[PDB]
């Protein structure tokens, strides 16, 4: 496969990424503590949003509300407005540095995962934390909301991985959290989980190198094959939305492409400087964007020699 490059942000190391929904924009969270907005169609810095001390890890938009949340090594949960362009509330409690922070897509919700080895439910409309999931032993590197189900995905540098039942939180309002899955397969820290938005598919990944895959139904999980090839700590890992294919990024300085059938390797693209802490797909279009340690990249995928 051959990457298109769409858009390139030259600046200290980027930790995190986010794609807005809709419109043609990327949030890019960076290891000095600023938040950057960029239209990567135009080429325009659109917005600086500084509230944070030391480097901010998560970053996502609200599918549909104009806000977008933060979470940073300060242990601060930020929530913003972008179209005011304020800093509505910060949402304290993580005791140890945020590593992710995410919205659900229908519930009032935002979900963060912590050094302090916890993950903390919190509803954006109240303001409260409704939930805190102990149960890891280590930091909680990922947590993930599943795109149909009352589930959670998190990994943990205690070389788990919990499939989280939060059906009591959600009848509750939109018991409360019991852990479903503790997946074991990794033999080191797991950095990164991810679900495939369409099919019962889990994605790991972490200090072994290692993305393992895995498959589940309501009653049982398995663990399906493992991606092996990497030479250096895996930090993300994702699925392509729309073909059958499985995408990791590596402090080996990799960007890999694997087969979802096989797990065969497709594709591997190098930077000869700069190792990958982050990478992300549109839900929609054919569009990727990856953090390193001089910046973000936005990118195609294409075909070798389809164009």
């Amino acid at each position: 496969m051959e990457m298109l490059t769409k858009f390139e942000s030259r600046s200290s190391r980027a930790k995190g990424v986010a794609f807005h929904p809709t419109q043609p924009w990327i949030l890019t969270s960076l290891h000095n503590g600023r938040i950057q907005l960029w239209d990567y169609r135009m080429g325009t810095l659109l917005d600086r949003f500084d509230g944070h001390d030391g480097p901010v890890r998560g970053i996502a938009f609200h599918p549909t509300q104009p806000l977008f949340v933060s979470g940073g090594d300060d242990y601060k949960v930020n929530v913003w407005n972008y179209k005011s362009r304020k800093l509505l509330f910060s949402l304290c409690g993580h005791m140890d540095y945020v590593r992710v922070c995410t919205f659900h897509h229908e519930y009032p919700w935002i979900l963060s995962c912590s050094d302090d080895q916890t993950i903390r439910i919190w509803n954006w409309q109240s303001r409260n934390c409704i939930a805190i999931l102990t149960g890891h032993s280590h930091y909680v590197m990922c947590a993930a909301f599943h795109p149909s189900e009352d589930l959670i995905v998190s990994a943990s540098l205690d070389q788990t991985v919990r499939v989280w039942d939060i059906s009591g939180l959600r009848m509750k309002n939109a018991t409360d959290a019991i852990v479903k899955f503790v997946l074991e397969g990794h033999d080191r820290g797991v950095n990164w989980c991810a679900f495939h938005p369409t099919l019962p598919l889990i994605l790991s990944a972490g200090d072994d190198r290692l993305v393992k895959l895995w498959r589940m139904t309501a009653s049982k999980a398995w663990e399906v094959d493992t991606c092996r090839g990497h030479f250096n700590n895996v930090s993300c890992c994702l699925f392509h939305p729309h073909q059958e294919l499985i995408l990791s990024a590596s402090e080996d300085k990799t960007i890999r492409v694997w087969d979802l059938n096989r797990r065969t390797a497709v594709q591997t693209f190098r930077r000869d400087n700069d190792r990958f802490w982050f990478i992300t797909v549109h839900p929609k279009l054919n569009l990727f964007a990856a953090a390193h340690d001089s910046g973000v990249m936005v990118f195609k995928l294409e075909s070798a020699w389809s164009h």
